[PDB]
């Protein structure tokens, strides 16, 4: 046991490291989405920046639970980063709606990590999610889910004109 | 008797009372629009923004009665502000329609208060309607009038690429 | 269902929407705190700018929530805001009396709320009261209740001169 | 008659003579309370400067309507300052009492040149009442009114700890 470990459950130790892994899977989504927006072919560089950043983000996210799992006396074990599940990603619209799905699911492991650290008695975890996960989470479904009404309303994915305007005035 | 007042007509307190209410309902009312536009499934931010800030301007113009009744030794009494008219406002031009009538709706009740104040020979007020009321109610209509007709060139309400274009240029 | 919507619980909206409704409430019965201690056989200014202030505070409150309804993919509904309890509020220590009643209140739709957010298992609700609420109200008694104490020292309601040195001296 | 001289009529052009000597009366009235209150046996040395500016304010008052006249094509008439009603004023209560009577004769003197404006169709003469003098008049007679209601607050006349008090926090 290590010398720091105090009401922190097998459970959620296990649960943390599952999660790191995700915020890693998502990371990897979004370099993915970078990638295609900024082909020769798809040309959208401003959305293709967006997902770069997205994909900082989540690993900033992976990051500050490897952290957690050390300040609380957990040992991190990481397992493969599975590829993302399209190699292309059709067009703006959606890219977007993945996305958002993405954020959902992401927002799902962190609420069902939060009932763990519940049912385990660990105000501290719950703390932590509350704190530094769940608002951001919130946040960034509903911008992405804001983008997607607009490029609705913008005749995606039939208008390219309504694309390209998107691209330079939303993001 | 206040110790205050001084040609201060009992029909010109109360009109002064019934508009401040006008004031706060013209408040909730762009409240409401603020509300709708910042909807995931709207999402016209700008727009919504536009609608915030004419909230919190009526508010100032309650404010401005209250201070005014006291300065006179009237009394404010307050009464209940109702609901706006709609839960949801259709889109950007149906909103400012709705914005261009109420602003109307306003502007018609401070002349009627202009011709009471006449009648009562009561110049203060007359002045106070002039210099802080009626000249901001016919530029905030003109301005409203200026986007409804852009609206309408941009193919509202089917056209949803005119719609973000006034979104993004507009306001 | 709005495409954003995750672990958001009908009852939650709904008493979100009334919440929003009792700090719109509370903004009022402040406003009209501030329009009496403004009159001139009142006049105690510093009283009039602290109620004043605490008015524009409470419309504040009220739109983080409609803000945080959109944000979880919720929807807004108004009601008419009521028009505060008394139209006058005899002195400075009746006025405190209420406006200590009032934010108990709230506070209690607030305690009300956080129960029924635990009992649906919405974390992202019981943080976002933690975090933007429930101190600010503890704060906000805990001073009024000071101000209390400090009105009967100086002899309220029937010493006028202890009035005016707290006008003077507290506010 | 001036080569100036456009609308103006001669009634009018009396009554800014008659308004000018009433600015210079009340001008006299404020010096005469600066004197009492600067007395070693009175000795509120900052309401005898609230009266000493209120004095200095009046005699701008009065030049401003020379200047009037003379924009007009009229021809200023001086008649002699007639000294105030009382060589010595009290207390800070009985002075405040005189003081706002004489905002409301002063103010009253005002109203019935805007009638007599309104009457002879003289717009310029009105705007310059509106715009110059009734505004400024309801803000004075506000501030005063909000005193008397303090020093009668603080046990005036007979409390002289209350009288003290004002002079130290209320000018
Ligand atoms: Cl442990
Ligand atoms: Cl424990
Ligand atoms: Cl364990
Ligand atoms: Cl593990
Ligand atoms: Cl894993
Ligand atoms: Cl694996
Ligand atoms: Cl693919
Ligand atoms: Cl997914
Ligand atoms: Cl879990
Ligand atoms: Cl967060
Ligand atoms: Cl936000
Ligand atoms: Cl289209
Ligand atoms: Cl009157
Ligand atoms: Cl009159
Ligand atoms: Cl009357
Ligand atoms: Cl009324
Ligand atoms: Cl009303
Ligand atoms: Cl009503
Ligand atoms: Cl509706
Ligand atoms: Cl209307
Ligand atoms: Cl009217
Ligand atoms: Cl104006
Ligand atoms: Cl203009
Ligand atoms: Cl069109
Ligand atoms: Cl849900
Ligand atoms: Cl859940
Ligand atoms: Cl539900
Ligand atoms: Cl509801
Ligand atoms: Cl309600
Ligand atoms: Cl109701
Ligand atoms: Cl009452
Ligand atoms: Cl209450
Ligand atoms: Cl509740
Ligand atoms: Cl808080
Ligand atoms: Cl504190
Ligand atoms: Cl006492
Ligand atoms: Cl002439
Ligand atoms: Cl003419
Ligand atoms: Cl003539
Ligand atoms: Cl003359
Ligand atoms: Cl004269
Ligand atoms: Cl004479
Ligand atoms: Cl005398
Ligand atoms: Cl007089
Ligand atoms: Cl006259
Ligand atoms: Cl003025
Ligand atoms: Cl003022
Ligand atoms: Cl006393
Ligand atoms: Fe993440
Ligand atoms: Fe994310
Ligand atoms: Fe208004
Ligand atoms: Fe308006
Ligand atoms: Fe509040
Ligand atoms: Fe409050
Ligand atoms: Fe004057
Ligand atoms: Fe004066
Ligand atoms: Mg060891
Ligand atoms: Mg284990
Ligand atoms: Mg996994
Ligand atoms: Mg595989
Ligand atoms: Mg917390
Ligand atoms: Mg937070
Ligand atoms: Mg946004
Ligand atoms: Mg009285
Ligand atoms: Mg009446
Ligand atoms: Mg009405
Ligand atoms: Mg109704
Ligand atoms: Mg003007
Ligand atoms: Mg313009
Ligand atoms: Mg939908
Ligand atoms: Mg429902
Ligand atoms: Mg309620
Ligand atoms: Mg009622
Ligand atoms: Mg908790
Ligand atoms: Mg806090
Ligand atoms: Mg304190
Ligand atoms: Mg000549
Ligand atoms: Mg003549
Ligand atoms: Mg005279
Ligand atoms: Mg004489
Ligand atoms: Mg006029
Ligand atoms: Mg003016
Ligand atoms: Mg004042």
């Amino acid at each position: 046991v290590s010398q720091v470990r105090q009401n922190y459950h097998s459970d959620c130790e296990a649960a943390v490291n599952r999660m790191l892994n995700l915020e890693l899977y998502a990371s990897y989504t979004y370099s993915s989405m970078y990638a295609f927006f900024d082909r020769d072919d798809v040309a959208l560089h401003n959305v293709a920046e967006f997902f770069k950043e997205h994909s900082h983000a989540e690993r900033e996210h992976a990051e500050k639970f490897m952290k957690y799992q050390n300040k609380r006396g957990g040992r991190v074990v990481l397992q493969d980063i599975k590829k993302p599940e399209r190699d292309e990603w059709g067009n703006t619209l959606e890219a977007m709606q993945a996305a958002l799905q993405l954020e959902k699911t992401v927002n799902q492991a962190l609420l069902d990590l939060h009932k763990l650290a519940t049912d385990k008695v660990d105000p501290h975890l719950c703390d932590f999610l509350e704190s530094e996960y769940l608002e951001a989470q919130v946040k960034a479904i509903k911008r992405i889910g804001d983008f997607i009404t607009n490029l609705k309303r913008l005749g995606l994915p039939e208008n390219g004109m309504g694309e390209y305007l998107f691209d330079k005035h939303s993001v």
